[PDB]
């Protein structure tokens, strides 16, 4: 009597998806 039809595949799986420096100091002092 026919027998019946195979059941469909699962579905497929899935995977998801600095500052700069301080400037240097002033010189001392012209003498």
């Amino acid at each position: 009597p026919p027998p019946p039809p195979p059941p469909p595949p699962p579905p497929p799986p899935h995977a998801p998806p600095p500052p700069p420096p301080p400037p240097p100091p002033p010189p001392p002092g012209t003498p």
